[PDB]
């Protein structure tokens, strides 16, 4: 964006400072969503793309956290096989089955050995567990069980070691607000991910595979009922507003076989990627209560795709810097 270069150019206020041009500009982010939206996902690649990141050391870290969320896949799925009446496709699984719950049951955290890599891949290959795993829907699945459970041998080799993808894939309990730094562009980004005041920006993150998920409630509605309170309220009146409609690539996936009337019934357009998530995206802004004085910034994003990532949050701050800048206080 030239207009951004030229939008900047334009301040004066570093004048005013005796070191001005030493000085920070600092911009005051909030990242906000419901759970699984993505919110650490983007805490982890705003590292990755402007800190250097998850060094191999740093990586290592997350071994068992990737072995406990392959252990929490599995069960996932083998455990809804018996609500949901599903058969194994060879009966012979149900030994495996067995023994998936005595070595999870046996040990002390996640964990994988050449034994529960077996158990664990036969179960996955298995024409059943296959059928449960596509009727996830029906119950509680963490987005990543396929990502870990097909590179399964990769991930159960005596060395392994968790890559940038495997640490951005997993699924960690964080709670409370969480304060990341990191300047792009020159500015100095105050990140909140939120599990205020003076706020440049909230990205707002909605799971747009969650459409067709619950128990009682649909996912996509809640996160449509947060969306307004945020988008309306007072405070943020000259916050610019982004929403990130992420796992577009989960949602890619899912549309093909799920039909969009299961979240909005009064939907009748075709069941295409194009045509659902356009409609996705203005069931979103019409929540806007004020389209004349202030707009959304939307993006699909696939949170766990750097390059997307990056392209996208390039385009944010270019927009940051058109609007906010005069907003933004030197430090
Ligand atoms: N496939 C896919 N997985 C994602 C995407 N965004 C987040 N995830 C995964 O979804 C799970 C929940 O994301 P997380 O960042 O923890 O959500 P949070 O509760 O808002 O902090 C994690 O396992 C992420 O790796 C996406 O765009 N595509
Ligand atoms: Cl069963
Ligand atoms: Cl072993
Ligand atoms: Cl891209």
């Amino acid at each position: 964006e030239d207009k951004a270069a030229v939008e900047r150019s334009k301040m004066i206020d570093r004048n005013l400072r005796e070191d001005g041009e030493k000085a920070a500009r600092e911009v005051k982010l909030l990242l906000l969503g419901a759970g699984e939206s993505g919110k650490s996902t983007i805490v982890k690649q705003m590292k990755i793309i402007h800190e250097a990141g998850y060094s191999e050391e740093e990586c290592k870290q997350y071994k068992a956290v990737v072995y406990s969320n392959t252990i929490q896949s599995i069960i996932a799925i083998i455990r809804a096989m018996g609500r949901l009446k599903i058969d194994f496709g060879d009966s012979a699984r149900a030994d495996d089955a067995r023994q998936l719950f005595v070595l999870a049951g046996a040990a002390e955290e996640g964990f994988m050995t050449a034994e529960l890599a077996g158990v664990i891949k036969r179960l996955w290959k298995d024409s059943g567990v296959q059928a449960c795993f596509n009727r996830s829907r029906e119950y509680q699945l963490n987005d990543s069980a396929a990502y870990y459970l097909n590179d399964l041998d990769r991930i159960a080799q005596p060395n392994y070691i968790p890559t940038q993808q495997d640490v951005l894939r997993t699924r960690v309990k964080t709670t409370g607000i969480v304060e990341t730094h990191f300047t792009f562009k020159d500015l100095h980004f105050k990140m909140f991910d939120v599990d205020f005041e003076g706020v440049t920006a909230i990205i707002f993150c909605v799971a747009l595979s969650d459409y067709d998920l619950v128990e009682e409630m649909n996912r996509m509605h809640e996160s449509m009922k947060l969306f307004d309170s945020i988008c309306n309220n007072k405070c943020f009146t000259d916050t610019s507003i982004i929403l990130f409609l992420n796992k577009k690539d989960l949602f890619e996936e899912k549309i093909k076989k799920s039909p969009l009337t299961i979240c909005y019934p009064e939907y009748a357009g075709s069941n295409t990627y194009e045509e659902a998530a356009a409609y996705i995206q203005c069931q979103f802004e019409d929540l806007n209560k004020r389209k004349d004085t202030k707009e959304i910034y939307t993006h699909f994003t696939c949170a766990t795709d750097t390059k997307n990532v990056q392209f996208v949050f390039d385009a944010v701050t270019d927009v940051i810097i058109k609007n906010n800048l005069k907003d933004c206080g030197l430090f």
